[PDB]
């Protein structure tokens, strides 16, 4: 077909009531109605700032934006409190959508101490809001204790972006949630958390790797899920991990030369999602990331047909300032793109003929 790339800002730092706005999440509900996330940053910085977290929504396709609401809301004065990081996640089976993030109080990632009170304010808790009205009303709820088997885990936070769902094999229905921990020897590590009763409970994984972040997971055309990690230990390139289970746990890491990155966030997902297993399409993949290696610019989308083995297709979507970025594939065939232009947030939109390979 024709080629098509369209943008337009969802926020910008200065207007609609925050001085900043960062982090990008971004989903379909089964209505199809398309709803991006992010957060609203009082003081600009990362929990423990008294961050909130916002959602626009879209019921046109992502042609025009409604107004600016609020997930959850940070509280300014003290008893100071801040919710950030947000990632989106939906229960095709059951229409639920999942809004994860950060509840802090005292400390943010680097300082928060072992524990697993609600109450207390020198842990950093990890948040989830339910809605089962297509996004409009929320439930909160603090899951620490649900998934932190190892008391050791004096930390973790979601890997903001977008979760997934299951659709193959003996755990199919399955929601996963990518999330990072520091372990007791201060070591970061990725784990997947996950439900399999579409959303009453939650639980961690095993652990894996070290010098792990924000990492991101994804089904294969033969049901293995492969886990993409930003590398917090630098090596220029992204990390990468693979699971043949359900009850996950995860075989050695290696770095992936074809993919270079600044140390930043990414998103991989899969083109086309309903595709049977083993097919053609179930093996494709689209991945998202800055791909300079000694700065968050050069914002590129790349295409593998082979699950992720190779990267032979590639197109830069944003040559200047490029941060965090999300994908989602849209019900029209198109995919939809939330990223970080160092502005704000904003949303593009470009289909397959755009990427020029096939
Ligand atoms: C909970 C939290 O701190 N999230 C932050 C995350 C984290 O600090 C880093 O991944 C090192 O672990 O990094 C950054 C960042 O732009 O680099 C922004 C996130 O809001």
């Amino acid at each position: 077909g024709e080629p098509l790339y369209t943008e337009q800002d969802l926020a910008v730092n200065g207007r609609e009531g925050f001085p900043n706005y960062r982090i990008p999440a971004l989903t379909v509900t089964p209505d199809g109605d398309l709803l991006a996330s992010y957060d609203g940053r009082p003081t600009g910085i990362d929990a423990p700032g008294p961050n909130s977290i916002l959602q626009r929504r879209s019921t046109d396709g992502g042609r025009t934006w409604g107004e600016q609401q609020v997930v959850s809301a940070g509280q300014t004065t003290a008893p100071i409190k801040g919710f950030s990081d947000p990632s989106y996640l939906v229960d095709r089976e059951t229409g639920t959508i999942f809004n994860f993030h950060v509840y802090s109080q005292r400390q943010g990632f680097a300082g928060s101490r072992p524990g697993t009170d609600p109450a207390d304010p020198n842990v950093l808790h990890a948040n989830v809001a339910t809605s089962t009205d297509g996004g409009l009303t929320w439930s909160h709820r603090t899951i620490t204790a649900d998934i932190t088997p190892d008391p050791g885990w004096r930390s973790r936070f979601a890997a903001s972006g977008e979760g997934i769902q299951l659709r193959y094999g003996p755990h199919a229905g399955r929601l996963i949630q990518q999330y990072t921990i520091i372990n007791a020897a201060g070591a970061f590590q990725a784990v997947s958390v996950y439900s399999d009763d579409h959303g009453r409970t939650w639980r961690a994984g095993e652990a894996v790797g070290v010098g792990m972040d924000e990492n991101k997971t994804v089904e294969l055309s033969d049901g293995r899920v492969l886990l993409n990690s930003r590398d917090s230990a630098r090596s220029g390139y992204r990390k990468v991990a693979v699971s043949t289970d359900g009850g996950h746990s995860y075989g050695p890491v290696t770095i992936d030369r074809d993919l270079p990155d600044p140390t930043n966030n990414a998103s991989i997902i899969r083109a086309f999602p309903d595709a049977p297993a083993g097919s053609a399409r179930a093996k494709v993949l689209l991945f998202s990331n800055a791909a300079s290696q000694t700065s968050r610019s050069q914002g590129t989308i790349r295409m593998s047909c082979d699950d992720g083995q190779t990267w032979p297709v590639s197109k830069v979507f944003q040559p200047g300032s490029m941060s965090y970025s999300t994908l989602t594939a849209l019900p029209d065939g198109t995919y939809g793109l939330l990223y970080e232009p160092g502005t704000g947030i904003r949303y593009a939109n470009f289909n397959l003929a755009w990427l020029g390979g096939i």
